[PDB]
């Protein structure tokens, strides 16, 4: 659910601090611009299990940093993805079992934390077709609003015994040229090429290009990022700003519909479509233009207040799956909200006492009820939360991912020009009914 | 609730192996030999809120050493009780504030715990009238199953300006004698005398004598151990056994009666009172002799098991007021149990939805219902549990006190004879109605 405490939304034209006015009601523009997303080619949730499981002991702490993730995404330097919770958990389990074996009077001791970094977080489910290059090619990209650059995984291969598969070769671009690096960087370069996204057209787009079979390493074709400019794009200009600057009639924002059991899952650029929510649009303001991330309140479990007594930002990152919270609180989560048999028509009832979480920005409050937060992985309920802190500022941050916040509320992403701050908008999805 | 699962449960002489048919019915004995329990002279639980909120951040543990308190109780040498609370957190704060100032990989790294030890938990309200000496003085000290020896606060004073109170003072006793030591033990020596409790004569009683006014370090009378002998009594016979062996028609068996809000608590000794519980008397043997400590098989709070996945005993303490949890349980426990406000005629209907505590010995079912494990402080309600680390050995201990399970069970202690081992008996308390 999602509603305005207090005084009645009102539209953000009627607002004295632009800044300010958190849960005003967005003007709605239709927009033709569609791109369906599909399924990505294995939505195998036992990875989540495992991490779970693993957090059972409180002493196992896991961890990104900003910007360190491929595309500018959050990640570090580490081997580590998720898709190794085996090697993570033997190795966990290595560490512990050599260290055990390796006034007023109060006693400082220490306890021992086990930290995983974790390389990336992107794995969305949800993919769109990008053309690339003249005659043009097809990739796959995530579209992700936690990413800054252009990224694609080239394939090439000219050899008789390579297997006959759709490949990405920029040299088969006629349009293609190579860039000068000096960051050398599975092995990484820059290029430029001309783009096609939809009905758009964006020439001189520079984009990085991975090369090596290189899907071992990879799960993904390739990332465009819809993040910010900044220091993370280096004076290239992403995706989006050059889209905007070749297509001056677009006006600078791009929405996104999940609907992963439809088939009818869409990115909209320059606007929004009225078939895909129910009620109206309410915006968050963006507080650090880098991510798109918005300050949080508080953040109830039920009636259990779990934030926040300290900084918390939430991050809207379309390219990953699940939600996450910092790892204190998901002690408190992993204690009210249990995973458990569900089988498939049993899960109404199983999930009729599950709490209600309660996500809190001024006035504007965000629901998710159980049949909201919880996935089915074989006969299993399961709730779709990581466990991931990101040190890399004081602060605390909150990722809304795809499988859960999307699935249930359209949200838009709105830049901020000279005529309004970046904002994003969220409504309840259109009902499948 | 007090019930055993599985085959009915029969009369302890019918078993097979004494030592494990845990849950069998206990042969009834009525005794004459009562002492009526008093209140002792202040009730605050507002200790008990402040340790509770300590353990808000979750790097506080509390902790006691198996023998180390007054009279072989659980404690430390520390000069930390609990009625220090203020002192324990300025400190806690202090030590916290200049600490923050000062193929998979995984990486270990060190947290800062703080560890408050505890010098005794010796804080049971209801006290009985032990006599001492000739001609006799009168004394009220706690009858502690969880202490070994006899201590006696003194409070002789000769001078004209000393307060007129009633007074202990050996030397008055035509019968005492001062023994010799060898260990400097507010001060510490050892005597013997003649006690009187209730109608049984207990003469050459070994015991410890506290001197310094006295009553600002000490919130007790005295202390008679209920506990065994064995090396915490150093060949000085404790004095349930000198009754008995002076005393030789009395059973070696005791039980407790607690009725606070009725002034009919009672001690019990040779037997039990059919008044004073429903049902049968469901039996569990001591595993370990030294305390009343009985292993724990598992603990549910609601449909949540806590434990146990390693070894953990329950220890009946009748001289301590709470319940307590080792410091990994009690996380569980302050996620899924808070306190609120209860007025006092609202207090049934805010509990109705709070979960029932479970402790399973074997077959042998304990619940504790909400209001059996809460209490009322000012408008406040408030569980009756404290969080204690018993680290002395590689094993858990749970406690059970007077506040929470001896006010809702009658509980029997018998001693282990040439015809049968050390068991605690137990039985839903006497309904008061
Ligand atoms: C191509 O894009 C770059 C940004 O990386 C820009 O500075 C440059 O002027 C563009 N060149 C052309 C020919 O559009
Ligand atoms: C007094 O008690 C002690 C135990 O501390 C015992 O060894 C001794 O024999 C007793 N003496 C008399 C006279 O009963």
């Amino acid at each position: 659910r999602i509603y305005k405490i207090g005084t009645k939304a009102l539209p953000c034209s009627e607002c004295h601090d632009v800044f300010d006015c958190t849960g005003c009601l967005f003007e709605e523009k239709e927009s033709s611009h569609v791109i369906p997303l599909k399924l990505n080619k294995p939505n195998d949730h036992k990875k989540l299990q495992k991490h779970h499981e693993s957090l059972k002991l409180g002493d196992v702490k896991y961890y990104v940093n900003r910007g360190e993730g491929i595309s500018g995404s959050l990640g570090t330097s580490s081997g580590n993805t998720l898709d190794d919770m085996d090697l993570i958990n033997e190795e966990i389990n290595k560490k512990r079992t050599n260290a055990q074996l390796d006034n007023a009077t109060v006693e400082q001791t220490k306890e021992n934390i086990f930290l995983v970094p974790l390389k990336h977080l992107r794995d969305s489910q949800f993919v769109g077709e990008l053309l690339v290059g003249t005659p043009p090619q097809t990739v796959y990209p995530i579209f992700d609003t936690g990413s800054t650059n252009v990224w694609v995984v080239t394939t090439a291969c000219e050899e008789e015994s390579c297997k006959k598969v759709r490949r990405y070769d920029p040299n088969k671009s006629k349009t293609f040229r190579r860039s000068f690096i000096e960051k050398n960087l599975i092995s990484g370069s820059v290029g430029t090429d001309t783009f096609m996204l939809g009905k758009h057209l964006v020439r001189n787009q520079t984009f990085g290009l991975v090369e090596s079979n290189i899907f071992d390493y990879i799960s993904f074709e390739g990332i465009v990022g819809l993040g910010f400019p900044g220091m993370l794009s280096a004076g290239n200009i992403p995706f989006f700003d050059n889209l905007l600057k070749q297509n001056p009639n677009v006006d600078p924002q791009f929405s996104f519909y999940i609907s992963p059991y439809d088939g009818k899952s869409t990115l909209i650029i320059g606007g929004i479509s009225k078939s895909f929510y129910e009620g109206d649009i309410y915006m968050l303001p963006v507080l650090k233009e880098s991510y798109w991330e918005v300050k949080l309140d508080e953040l109830y479990i039920g009636k259990e207040r779990i934030c926040c007594d300290e900084e918390s930002y939430v991050i809207f990152d379309t390219g990953t799956s699940y939600n996450t919270m910092p790892s204190s609180q998901m002690k408190t989560f992993l204690n009210l909200i249990h995973s458990t048999a569900c089988t498939e028509q049993n899960y109404k009832d199983i999930l009729k006492s599950y709490p209600i979480i309660k996500y809190v920005f001024g006035e504007l409050i965000i629901e998710l009820h159980p049949e909201e937060y919880m996935i089915l992985n074989d006969d299993v309920c399961m709730p779709a939360y990581m466990q991931i802190d990101v040190p890399s500022e004081r602060n605390h941050a909150y990722l809304l991912g795809s499988l859960s916040f999307m699935r249930n509320f359209f949200t838009v992403f709105v830049r901020g020009t000279e005529s309004r701050p970046s904002m994003v908008g969220v409504a309840r999805a259109k009902s499948k009914n």
